[PDB]
């Protein structure tokens, strides 16, 4: 039921996706670089509990009356839920700390794109952290606890709750469905994929960033979904906007979910013929978004996508996506991208180490 | 992993409290009442196949081409979940199609309590769907659907989803935890005890409204936790809030959750103490809330109680909180009453068949 915590790379990002998804974006508010780490460390212990399904600290009870408990007990009860917490890193966070030197290349502010309508609240960040887990309570109470520990250095900027995922790093396995009823995640990055994952995903010393070595780069989009309008289209309409069909989510043409798609037999404007890697000079993401529903005006997909830079990955995907005639039910709402450092390498490592030293 | 649909009450109140909640408020936009029958009997006709795993109508895919699909097709592959789906009528729908006469005088409004703060927008409705499920996607696709069926009829005014549950109707089993880590359900009604219900829960036509009986009545209170004052106060601070302690979810001075209270070991504005049946001349409800996490300024209590009359039950019990200790960490910001009808009785009964005829 437990996910490794420790690694050449964070989990989270090659692990097999989990059901549900709570993530926070945090503004740092102290300008004691000393402190901000001493926080680092500090969340890294937490991470190791939690993902072993065991409290914070000395427990959610049994301590000195006096003292608040050390875990706000929420998880009681609960299972590990392959818990897996995945740390990152803003653009924003680079301007403090005397950080501005250690800014990545690849880690490039977003252009604008054809849309938009970004709420400026619900994007950034000067850094994130991805609660995946089987179980929705597990994920927050994670997330809960950080940003307890974190009071005082840290405030959530913004979260979100992911109640179902729509992706996939494990292609054998049954591909879920997002709220247009369309499998998502069919024609991925698997996580046992080494070879394609260090092509597409994985930062290499080479790169130009020596401290991001065995990290990733994380763009976060949030999508609503017209749903009103695309309930009201024809199966034939929607399955045209894909290029795969409904309850199979075989290509045009092909008669399985994973047969290979023959790209030219799909409407010019459909979104797996515009995303596609052959369409865009090789460029392959590892897509990891969740769906989400916040009330009314409002739904969609939290989308995720990780890769070796967002340059060469997400940015020239999302710009031949401009034609996509998915873009009349859709429309981009939030936005933040992160650094995703390596992973923590052992009980005495912490989170960021690389980048503060 | 299927719960029946029909019955002498509908499901979803007296059944075990499934993990996860979508709860939707809808206003009625259609003024003509043959349209809006129409629309209650295909919501019952979704409603058996929603619960019992089935997609809507003749499913997610393969009908024409040139049709929309009955059903949205996100729960595909997913099991039926424990799935209830129960409906309540708001005081504002008797205002409509001539039902002003039936308005049930155990559906009462609600009196202001001191310490509100409801939000307009997220408060009230003329009718509302409780989808319960494990599953959070099984719950979310049945509340789009039905909103999708009643396109043109009625609209979501507002909707919470509820990630955990923090109630229980099987004291048996394991009491699940709400955001403040307390054990939440312990002393409540259960589905076995049966005269209770009949007491306290369901309405009986001697009590003035006929069409009503077997029925019940719903409050539903969004109440936002103060999560971060919450987190420093201690242990002791916290336990003393409530009138039990932390761990084991004993009543002061007993040794298990389990244990009958002394009301009188308890702080005088302790939780429990002024809760409890006994210090409100009996006044008991059937409490089935459900954590909700809502971004941020956001966390806190979906409570949901049903029972016989609002005016014996959570009337009273509320105004007694007047005093709660737990009334500097919480805020209640949105607020709905809702009239339950009796339950589906076969298959060819209606929701809200015994109010329009
Ligand atoms: C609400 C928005 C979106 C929805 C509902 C959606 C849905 C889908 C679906 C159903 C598929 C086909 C199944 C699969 O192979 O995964 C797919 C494929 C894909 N999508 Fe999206 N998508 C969305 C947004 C995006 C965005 C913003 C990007 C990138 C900027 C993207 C990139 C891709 C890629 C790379 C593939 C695989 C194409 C291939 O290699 O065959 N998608 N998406
Ligand atoms: C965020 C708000 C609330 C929280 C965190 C909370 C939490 C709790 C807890 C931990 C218990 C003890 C365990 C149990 O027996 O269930 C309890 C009991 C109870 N609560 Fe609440 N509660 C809240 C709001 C309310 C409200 C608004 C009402 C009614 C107006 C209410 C009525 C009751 C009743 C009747 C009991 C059982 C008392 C007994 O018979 O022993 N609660 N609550
Ligand atoms: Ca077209
Ligand atoms: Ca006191």
């Amino acid at each position: 039921s437990a996910v490794p915590f420790h690694g050449a790379h964070q989990a989270g990002i090659a692990t097999p996706v989990q059901d549900r998804l709570h993530f926070a974006a945090f503004d740092v508010t102290t300008e004691d670089r000393a402190a901000f780490v001493a926080l680092l460390k500090e969340w890294t212990a937490a991470a190791r509990r939690l993902t072993a399904g065991h409290a914070v600290g000395e427990g959610a009870y049994g301590g000195l009356p006096e003292a608040p408990p050390d875990d706000t007990g929420e998880a009681l009860g609960l299972k590990p839920s392959r818990l897996t917490l995945t740390i990152g890193f803003g653009p924003s966070l680079f301007t403090r700390f005397g950080l501005a030197d250690l800014r990545p290349e690849a880690l490039a502010d977003l252009p604008k794109f054809p849309g938009d309508n970004l709420d400026r609240a619900r994007s950034g960040g000067d850094l994130c952290v991805q609660a995946c887990a089987d179980d929705p309570q597990v994920a927050v109470h994670a997330i809960r606890n950080l940003a307890r520990i974190g009071f005082g250095k840290v405030v959530v900027r913004w979260s979100q709750l992911g109640f179902g995922k729509t992706s996939s790093t494990t292609p054998d396995e049954q591909t879920p469905r997002n709220l247009l009823g369309f499998k998502d995640g069919t024609r991925n990055i698997a996580g046992t994929e080494k070879d394609r994952l260090d092509r597409f995903v994985w930062a290499a010393e080479k790169d130009g960033t020596p401290w991001m070595t065995g990290g990733s780069y994380l763009v976060a989009r949030r999508i609503r979904m017209h749903i009103e309008t695309w309930d009201r289209a024809s199966l034939q309409e929607q399955e045209d906007v894909f290029g795969r069909d409904k309850g199979e989510g075989a290509p045009v043409g092909k008669a399985k979910e994973r047969d290979e798609p023959f790209l030219k037999a799909m409407k010019p404007d459909a979104h797996v013929r515009l995303a596609h890697p052959d369409s865009n000079g090789g460029a392959t993401l590892l897509r990891r978004g969740y769906s989400f529903t916040d009330g009314t005006d409002d739904a969609g997909l939290f989308f995720l996508a990780y890769q070796r830079d967002i340059r060469t990955g997400f940015v020239p995907v999302q710009r031949n996506l401009a034609t996509d005639a998915l873009n009349e039910y859709i429309q981009h709402v939030g936005s933040a991208v992160f650094a995703v450092p390596p992973g923590v390498r052992d009980a005495d490592d912490w989170w960021g180490s690389t980048l503060f030293g």
